[PDB]
């Protein structure tokens, strides 16, 4: 995250690292047996790590849960980041608390210029690498549509949105892949790509995940 605040720590009890020996990407818990995470994030042997706020310190509320199967989207286009979601399901059941707890599903989709908070364990710096160890956190507006597709020509689908800021500055970035992008208490959003970070008139792309929620419950139910 670019340009964001110190969320402090267990502040946003959905949010969840993913570990492969490492934290490589952000993800969500949906259910106690369930995370939504991007499906460019898919790698075997993933472990899920909850209740984190500095992912380099054993603070005392961690659970950490190893996946039993990732399920990514059957459209899912690797070329182009088109449905770019999976879900993952944990080998045990989380135990559910203040500060390891699921993020609801939209019952529709959000408009233009609401207020979202996107979060993550990723680069902070536009120019370099620093990543942080605490969570970061960023508020920022869905964008139009129109400017969605202005900023990336031939690159959005309506399965993506953007949101951020087109002066630049604040914006998710390398390693916050797969996080939250939560709106009015549902999660609307995964962070999925975009053209540098904070970069002026680039903002971040982000998969539409109400446009996935029956495939979500459907999935789940028959897993
Ligand atoms: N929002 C961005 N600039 C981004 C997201 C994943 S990698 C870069
Ligand atoms: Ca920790």
């Amino acid at each position: 995250i670019v340009g964001g605040y110190t969320c402090g720590a267990n502040t946003v009890p959905y949010q969840v690292s993913l570990n492969s020996g490492y934290h490589f990407c952000g993800g969500s818990l949906i259910n106690s047996q369930w995370v939504v995470s991007a499906a460019h994030c898919y790698k075997s042997g993933i472990q899920v790590r909850l209740g984190e706020d500095n992912i380099n310190v054993v603070e005392g509320n961690e659970q950490f849960i190893s996946a039993s199967k990732s399920i990514v989207h059957p459209s899912y286009n690797s070329n182009t980041l088109n449905n770019d979601i999976m879900l993952i399901k944990l080998k045990s059941a989380a135990s559910l608390n203040s500060r390891v707890a699921s993020i609801s599903l939209p019952t529709s989709c959000a408009s233009a210029g609401t207020q979202c908070l996107i979060s993550g364990w990723g680069n902070t710096k536009s120019s370099g690498t620093s990543y942080p160890d605490v969570l970061k956190c960023l508020k920022a507006p869905i964008l139009s549509d129109s400017s969605c597709k202005s900023a990336y020509p031939g690159q959005i689908t309506s399965n993506m949105f953007c949101a951020g800021y087109l002066e630049g500055g604040k914006d998710s970035c390398q390693g916050d892949s797969g996080g939250p992008v939560v709106c009015s208490g549902k999660l609307q959003g995964i962070v999925s790509w975009g053209s540098g970070c904070a970069q002026k008139n680039k903002p971040g792309v982000y998969t539409k995940v109400c446009n996935y929620v029956s495939w979500i419950k459907q999935t789940i139910a028959s897993n």
